[PDB]
């Protein structure tokens, strides 16, 4: 398997591979990497659709379960196997197609990014704020993964860089607590450093027409049913067994149980099986308008499979990292509130200076409220998500970075809340008069259902090498794992979608043997010229000269300019605003 | 219009633009560039085929000739994606390019020959020392502070006798004369392949000639859309109006067929104009016959000169095409070995058979002591689909024509096909008894011909000298070709500079909503200018590599401030520590 960049590696179709006539795949999980290394499997490997098994574990508006994440235009792997599957909202074009045409159409922008003192825009939105601390984050980029592993956020970084706007910022939209993994901050900030242009005010975001489900899932699901892939309901799997021979290893069988009866599968090399490990989707239950939702740490198939597989070798990993020892104060609940009239619409809409009814973009991403004791966001999509909705009908998503924290209003838990109270937190920190919340919050007006989820943060928990297992271990013949908890060979990121597509595709591409380049990473932390830009916006738009960095780099920086002065280096500086 | 990369905007479809109904194209030269316009018209501006009109200048082989490409031909495989194979059914031109180079890999065992066909004890060395920093020098320096300016006047008479100036200055056409501009954007854009350039190992083929693979899927495909094409074709001139700021195209004043001919345009109806050739006034000799030298300027030229004369915007083709001096390059010839009797000194050179169908000579292997500095390439075999299974076709090109031969004691451009093809013998190694016969035509069949301006493309140019591809104010008149200015720093004598003028212009004057990929962002990436200083000094790390004492210096400041940092790393990766 080899990496790419370019258009010639992009554009170019794969020859088919020897011997994928005689080959099967098993995918068992219906998540994203799964149905990813299907899609390839079947576009890129040519293997038969009736030859590829995808074990799902499940028999056959405010869904919380559907709902997705934004995209970025620098999804490259992602963006190469939409651009192979056909769209259902615009028929002859393909998923990319209508994204690409829907975010020209109606682009991603948040007017309104932070709130405070009840409904007023905080004065320094849009600042990043940093001051010297801008310096710190260089250094975390001056330094090397390997010398910062196992290391925490919180271990890294001054006080004074959280109480930055970067940090608000930061934490919020991708959800980065103050103990997570500061080699996993490191990487998104190499990763996304081409946007740092577009963060505070989201122009960086794409999003799907609709919720994940019917926009992400449905033309794939669409697009394998008309390559006659074959889809197994109500599947339930219990392990994988792996022999020793030298240095090589092999899955040699596969034990489960599925619909009501037990069974079990030994294999031939030519029955290739990917596993998504892991899930942070899992567990998650339910409250309504007038109920919420209990606390656990029980774990599951993936994290149980996962135990048995490191159980076999070391090198299947050390899970237990990612589903235990959550703290209380980590994010786990995420609630969906549907409003059923346009009675609380002025309050987003006196935020967002744009009417919630025009079928377009409104909060354009979350809007967080920075004096809240929840540290609670909210963001409300382009209308419909759901197809569902009535015309009259929003459909608002809120979630709480804090779970250990008493609300200003409701001096309870978001855990200890029905609908109606994270409702009531939100409708107060909205400006909502108090004494008009309870008849506003109420399902006549407003319908609100929340969910609790043990495992949503834990792409993120730190980790040490060998932690997490390559995407193919070394000696490993017909077995991968694929998704955001598998170890990818490149500096990708987790909790993206990307890499979930990224994996499945190293992994077809590896142990099928499918000669085509793998899109590197996009090398936006290679290119000189978005280092400069990042510099420039980073600061808030001050030339290098007037940046803030201890005296002796100060003059440091004043020699540098003297002496590349009438120079291509001084050209790339211009171009950068940074003189 | 805008420039973007990656594969989000690689993948993406375009809206059909609006208004696309009407209006027209008419495009003046048949050309790679005007393919491309039309491929471009037909697939994204998505203008109605029989609403395109190429106007060729041609009635219903070293002329076929054409050159290699790489992988960062970003616009120019977003176009053979599109375009169906005929070797190959079923697949994209691309995909048969591509499955071709990954079965044949092309690369060269012996670039560098002398002494009568031995290697150069130093072939694969660049062989730099201290003139490596002028090449840094030369990337440093603004390109507006070098405008005009030529290579010699920057360049060390060292840096002349290097390995590199060789390996350059043959494989790329550079004469010392020429452009030092483009040969910085030579060296910018193609500096992801530092490492494969004495090797050949950056470059890739088609399967057969320029015509036959790079041109033909084309006329399939634009026919196949309906294409119009007229033939026989001799546009003399395009009048333009001055309104305001604005320029608009009238007329196009033609003959064709023996008759003066007009087409009046309203502002929607576009043109397309390859200003200027390289093969223009070609004239052909054979095995017994000289080429004849000419000066003649063609439809092509004056069409040029008279648009220079109507805007000032419109370029000075006069620096292009007048007062080339007589060493210049201009004469290539074809030389079909009709049996194996020569075959032993080609093979011992190539460490390869020449008849297994695999790649050969890898590109030009260059003759040192040659007075012509004759290089000569064997494409992987066969060339023409017409040669009969003994045949081989060889290419010699003289990129002197100033200076008598080693063997025969004439200038290049007044020789016979068989006294070229004498002089390569002699270069061989072929015992001097033995050459006549051998070069005679029961033997070898060598065709010469001489082109006035096939070193035109580089010629000193100031701003201006070209036309942009869009001049400001145009609104139905754009220039497209390697004499068009691309506003981007993208590289000439390339077919890929072709298509981004195809495709910048299209998008420009269509108004298509996507991305026109950037060059590609190689001299931008930090690991490719390690990677370079890395091969360029021949593989030596860098407080080994020749410096200046204040320069080296620095470095050694500065690689001590950067120890123990991801820099380091980076270094390191590049194996400069
Ligand atoms: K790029
Ligand atoms: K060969
Ligand atoms: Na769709």
């Amino acid at each position: 398997m080899y990496y790419s960049n370019g258009n010639y590696e992009a554009f170019a179709d794969p020859k088919k591979p020897a011997g994928v006539d005689k080959k099967s795949a098993y995918i068992i999980g219906s998540g994203l990497a799964g149905l990813s290394t299907a899609v390839f499997l079947v576009r890129d490997a040519q293997m038969k659709g009736e030859n590829i098994h995808i074990l799902e574990e499940l028999p056959v508006a405010g869904f919380v379960v559907r709902g997705g994440r934004e995209m970025e235009n620098h999804f490259e792997c992602l963006w190469d196997m939409y651009r192979s599957i056909p769209s259902l909202e615009v028929p002859g074009a393909s998923y990319l197609d209508e994204y690409y045409w829907l975010d020209k159409e109606d682009p991603n922008s948040s007017n309104c990014r932070l709130i405070y003192n009840r409904g007023d825009r905080l004065p320094s939105d849009g600042q990043y704020g940093l001051g010297k601390c801008a310096n710190e984050i260089v250094k975390l980029i001056m330094t090397p993964e390997k010398e910062i592993e196992g290391q925490t956020i919180e271990e890294f970084f001054s006080d004074e860089f959280f109480k930055t706007n970067f940090w608000t910022y930061w934490s919020t939209m991708f959800a980065f607590e103050k103990w997570h993994s500061l080699a996993e901050m490191r990487r998104y900030a190499m990763r996304f450093i081409h946007h740092i242009d577009g963060l505070p005010d989201f122009t960086a975001l794409k999003f799907n027409k609709y919720n994940q489900y019917e926009s992400m899932v449905k033309p794939l699901l669409a697009y394998l049913k008309d390559h006659g892939v074959q889809f197994e309901y109500d599947c339930h799997v219990k392990n994988v067994e792996v022999d020793h021979e030298g240095d090589s290893k092999i899955a040699k069988k596969i034990v489960m149980t599925q619909n009501g009866k037990d069974k079990e599968i030994d294999l031939t090399h030519n029955d290739i099986v990917f596993v998504t490990n892991g899930s942070i989707t899992e567990s998650s239950t339910y409250g309504d308008q007038n109920t919420p939702a209990p606390i656990t740490n029980a774990k599951g198939d993936s994290w149980k499979l996962w135990e048995n597989l490191a159980k076999q070798d070391p090198a299947f990993g050390h899970p237990d990292v990612f589903c235990e020892n959550l703290p209380e104060r980590s994010w786990f609940v995420s609630a969906t509130a549907t409003l059923e009239n346009k009675k609380l619409a002025p309050y987003f809409e006196r935020l967002t200076k744009r009417s919630l009814y025009d079928g377009k973009v409104n909060t354009g991403g979350i809007i967080t409220i920075v004096d809240s004791n929840w540290e609670l966001s909210f963001t409300i999509h382009r209308q419909p998500h759901f197809k569902s909705q009535n015309p009259d009908q929003i459909v608002v998503w809120i979630y709480a970075l804090y779970s250990d924290t008493e609300g200003n209003y409701i001096k309870k838990r978001i855990v200890d809340c029905t609908g109606k109270e994270i409702a009531e937190e939100l409708l107060y920190h909205l400006g909502v008069p108090e004494s008009q919340i309870s008849e506003l919050a109420s399902e006549e007006n407003m319908n609100t259902v929340p969910v609790y989820m043990p495992y949503i943060t834990s792409y993120f928990m730190p980790r040490r090498d060998g932690d997490r297992p390559d995407v193919v271990p070394e000696g490993s013949i017909n077995l991968a794992f694929i998704g955001n908890f598998a170890e990818s060979p490149t500096r990708d990121t987790v909790f993206t979608t990307e890499y979930s597509v990224r994996t499945a595709m190293e992994a077809v591409y590896t142990l099928l043997n499918v000669d085509r380049g793998v899109p590197e990473v996009f090398d936006s932390i290679y290119d000189i010229r978005q280092l400069l830009r990042a510099m420039y916006y980073m600061s808030d738009k001050k030339k290098l000269a007037d940046q803030d960095m201890p005296l002796p780099e100060k003059l440091a920086v004043k020699t540098g300019m003297r002496k590349i002065k009438k120079t291509w280096v001084e050209e790339l500086l211009k171009e950068a605003n940074l003189v």
